DNA sequence: GACCACGGCGCC
DNA sequence: AAAAGGCGCCGTGGTC
């Protein structure tokens, strides 16, 4: 292309280089753009983001969230990877959408701004009497991406100190578990070496193994593996509660402290748009999707998730989601009117399996029983099943009989789910995302199975996704409008921060905005909650 | 120093 | 571990 001055015209695409993939800690070292056959190229990278009207190309929310950390209110547009996602969600990197639709992925700014024009060009072109898919790109993604970029760039507020003070109790307690473990095994060894810790249970103490790792064959050390060895020797208790206690530590309790940054005070993560099967978002750098809830520990360091002195957060959650998806996809009547009726599969479920009235179920049953409902639902094993309920393998097969046998469409559904993966290549979600599963035609029947799995559960899990993309793009004008913040996602949960007085009135519009987002067959029910940290906000 | 596969495990 | 699906990050062992 022509080498001409900066600025470029408006409707140009972007490229851009940072000294790191993270756009709120990264140095913006190039900055070019491209339009009608020419490339300019900014002398001065920062000072140039002034002269654009929107970021449009490759990678559009980084260079927006890099922009609004520098207090420029820069929306991202267009993006070919977008279009590259919803194609084909395995189009998930620079590099793979480059080579597969016309370019190579290069350092340099301009040659990246000329790779985003003309993949916007071949792509825009593929995406045409694709009705579906054009509608999810204007009506969801393309949206979607502005909301994230102005998430990513606000980050949360975190209790470092709090943190800080919670290492060095956790740090002392490790220190009482792996002294006693080594003890017991009658010397040290590395306790965070799997290999080190296999010889030692299953070579030196005599344990028997239970199970294989995957790739390696290595006798399995897993949690699985150690829970159904718990009566067999003490040593294995006091593994069990190292390795929750280390994970925690080194996953959460240690790194999350250092990572304040330091204009904004709080933290910020990544929401990456185009790095799932199913169309839902993914966290990372840090990951804030995957902060602990279920144990002790864990809730204490979900509390050091906090809002800005004056306000509040709000949670709101979609009850049994992906439950609600399913009876409208598959029309089941039964599944339909047990939603119709207020009735609660996961406290049933607990019920059961705890063997108490449904008043008695606490929360902690009901997170196991969920684990079990959706375990169940795509395609989990007796044998996996009695192991984990600790009851007999003829029970757990009953109970796998009597869960579809309670809804009859459901196994109709599947069958038709997968007829039509077979026959046109891939599956789909209510609005037409794809996921391609060529698997579904493999002769091994392990390897056929397996992808069996993963495309029937796709347009489950993908449609819930779709519908919280779509409540996220409503809310936030509304949430704007009120002077409040969206925070984080996490698949069918929204966190929000809100002014301490108008968090209730926050809270009730956000509630109806999601229930009201794309009516089904069943109605949508959210669960809300407001507090001043995050485990307070979700009761 | 950086990458990698792996086993493992945090969340949904 | 085992016929749940979907993620990202940890330390280890290893290479470069
Ligand atoms: N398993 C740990 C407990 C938390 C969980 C979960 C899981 C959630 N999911 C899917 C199905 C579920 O509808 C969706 C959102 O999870 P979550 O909000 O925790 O469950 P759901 O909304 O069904 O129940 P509630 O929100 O508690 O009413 O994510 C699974 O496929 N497997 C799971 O194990
Ligand atoms: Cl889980
Ligand atoms: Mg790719
Ligand atoms: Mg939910
Ligand atoms: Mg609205
Ligand atoms: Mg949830
Ligand atoms: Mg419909
Ligand atoms: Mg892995
Ligand atoms: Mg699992
Ligand atoms: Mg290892």
């Amino acid at each position: 292309l022509e080498e001409a001055p900066w600025p470029p015209p408006e409707g140009a695409f972007v490229g851009f280089v940072l000294s790191r993939k993270e756009p709120m800690w990264a140095d913006l070292l190039a900055l070019a753009a491209a339009r009608g056959g020419r490339v300019h190229r900014a002398p001065e990278p920062y000072k140039a983001l002034r002269d654009l009207k929107e970021a449009r190309g490759l990678l559009a929310k980084d260079l927006s969230v890099l922009a609004l950390r520098e207090g420029l209110g820069l929306p991202p547009g267009d993006d070919p990877m977008l279009l590259a996602y919803l194609l084909d969600p395995s189009n998930t990197t620079p590099e793979g959408v480059a080579r597969r639709y016309g370019g190579e992925w290069t350092e340099e700014a301009g040659e990246r701004a000329a790779l985003s024009e003309r993949l916007f060009a071949n792509l825009w072109g593929r995406l045409e009497g694709e009705e579906r898919l054009l509608w999810l790109y204007r009506e969801v993604e393309r949206p979607l991406s502005a909301v994230l970029a102005h998430m990513e760039a606000t980050g949360v507020r975190l209790d470092v100190a709090y943190l800080r003070a919670l290492s060095l109790e956790v740090a002392e307690e490790i220190a009482r578990l792996e002294a006693e473990v080594f003890r017991l095994a009658g010397h040290p060894f590395n306790l965070n070496s799997r290999d080190q810790l296999e010889r030692v249970l299953f070579d030196e103490l005599g344990l028997p193994a239970i199970g294989k790792t995957e790739k390696t064959g290595k006798r399995s050390t897993s949690a699985a593996v150690l829970e159904a060895l718990r009566e067999a020797h003490p040593i294995v208790e006091k593994i069990l509660q190292y390795r929750e206690l280390t994970k925690l530590k080194s996953t959460y309790i240690d790194p999350l402290p250092d990572l304040i940054h330091p204009r904004t005070g709080r933290l910020h993560t990544r929401f990456n748009q185009t790095a799932t099967a199913t169309g839902r978002l993914s966290s990372s750098d840090p990951n804030l999707q995957n902060i602990p809830v279920r144990t002790p520990l864990g809730q204490r360091i979900r509390r050091a998730f906090i809002a800005e002195e004056g306000w509040l957060l709000v949670a709101l959650d979609y009850s049994q989601i992906e439950l609600r998806v399913l009876a409208h996809l598959s029309g089941d009547e039964n599944l339909i009117r047990v939603f119709q009726e207020g009735r609660d599969i996961h406290t049933e479920t607990a019920s059961w399996m705890f063997g108490v009235p449904r008043e008695a179920v606490d929360p902690l049953m009901r997170r196991a029983a969920k684990t079990i409902n959706f375990g169940v639902l795509y395609g989990m094993s007796a044998h996996r099943l009695s192991q984990e309920l600790a009851i007999p393998y003829e029970e757990a097969q009953a109970f796998i009989e009597r869960y579809f046998q309670s809804f009859p469409k459901v196994r109709a559904w599947i069958e038709k789910t997968l007829e039509e993966g077979r026959r046109r290549g891939y599956v789909e979600t209510l609005f037409g995302r794809r996921r391609y599963v060529p698997d579904l035609e493999a002769r091994v029947k392990s390897v056929r199975e397996a992808a069996e799995r993963m495309a029937f559960n796709m347009p489950v899990q993908g449609t819930a996704a779709d519908l919280m993309k779509l409540a996220m793009v409503k809310l936030f004008p509304r949430l704007e409008e009120m002077g409040a913040r969206m925070l984080l996602q996490v698949h069918d949960e929204l966190v929000l921060e809100a002014p301490k007085e108008r968090a209730e009135a926050v809270a009730r519009l956000a509630k109806e905005v999601m229930e009201g987002v794309y009516p089904l067959a069943v109605p949508l029910e959210v669960e809300v909650g407001i507090g001043e940290d995050w485990l307070s906000a979700k009761e």
